[PDB]
């Protein structure tokens, strides 16, 4: 049970990475899934029975019409909506380097939990606004990673304005990343202009919680607008999802739940033998 899961993830990640470089990735992935065995059992038979929710694995499940977790993955983090709703409106925005970006802006009030491996968070947000972020983590590194993802996800104008120079990030297949991911890789290379330009505010010490400044220094006095660090940020609903040619998994409203771009780069050595085509 434990070894099949470890091995299935490794096989799924390899398949999505190989498929993603092909002209029609969906068809490539479907080939490899149907002609791959893990410890002697067929991979499609493992997918039908195994309950693991992982980004590469869930892309493969979707590919063959299996139900998956309704969560979505942004910046490595799993997001579950705990409350509220939104609608979608495409808008042109202008970066700090005067580059147009067409963005599907979400309009509404929504509350989510973010769960990464080294940090978790509660996010509350409105139309192009971070309302509040309560974040936990292992360290300075891991906490800042979660803050950058929440800031980009919020769609705020100060985040858009803090962009410096052009955004032409590409995937392994030489195709441009879509705008939200363009923004995310930019601020993942450097979040300094982002944090400086975000804004600061006075806070009252709720015990358990602390402020954090644009240089990541804690404080009891001030914090970055909306953001508080904490010490412990507190089950699966399977649903039908869709898949396209480029392995983008979507909900019924067309929000991208998963993609090649949200599959972890970790190479790892399988515990049960994996035989490909
Ligand atoms: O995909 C498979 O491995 C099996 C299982 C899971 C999907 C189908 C239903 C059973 C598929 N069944 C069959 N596939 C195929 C088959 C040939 N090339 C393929 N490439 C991708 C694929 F996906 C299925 C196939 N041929 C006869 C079948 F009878
Ligand atoms: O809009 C999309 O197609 C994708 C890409 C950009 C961010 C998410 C992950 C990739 C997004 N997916 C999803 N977003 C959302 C979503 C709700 N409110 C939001 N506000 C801003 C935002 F940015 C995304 C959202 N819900 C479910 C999703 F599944
Ligand atoms: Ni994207």
């Amino acid at each position: 049970n434990d070894d099949i899961d470890q091995s299935l993830i490794i096989a799924a990640r390899n398949i999505v990475r190989r498929a993603s470089v092909s002209a029609d990735p969906l068809a490539s992935l479907l080939e490899m899934c149907h002609s791959t065995q893990i410890g002697g059992t067929r991979m499609v038979d493992i997918l039908r029975q195994n309950p693991t929710e992982e980004q590469a694995v869930d892309i493969c499940k979707a590919a063959m019409g299996l139900r998956i977790s309704s969560s979505f993955s942004f910046g490595g983090f799993t997001f579950k909506r705990t409350s509220g709703s939104s609608i979608k409106r495409e808008e042109e925005v202008l970066t700090g380097n005067l580059q147009t970006l067409k963005i599907r802006v979400h309009e509404g009030y929504e509350e989510f939990t973010m769960v990464g491996k080294r940090a978790t968070a509660i996010l509350r947000k409105a139309t192009r606004r971070l309302v509040q972020l309560i974040v936990s983590g292992r360290d300075e590194q891991s906490i800042a990673e979660a803050i950058i993802v929440a800031m980009v996800f919020s769609q705020e104008d100060c985040m858009i304005k803090a962009v410096r120079g052009d955004l032409n990030f590409v995937n392994r297949a030489n195709q441009r990343l879509n705008p939200m991911h363009q923004l995310l890789r930019h601020f993942q290379k450097d979040a300094k202009v982002l944090f400086q330009n975000w804004g600061i505010e006075h806070i009252d010490n709720v015990m358990g919680m602390v402020g954090v400044l644009p240089d990541m220094t804690p404080s009891t006095e001030m914090s970055m607008r909306g953001i508080r660090v904490s010490k412990m940020g507190v089950s699966t609903e399977r649903v039908v999802v869709s898949i396209d040619r480029f392995l983008r998994v979507r909900d019924q409203r067309g929000n991208v739940l998963l993609s090649p771009e949200e599959v972890s780069e970790t190479h790892g050595t399988e515990r049960l033998t994996i035989t490909y085509s």
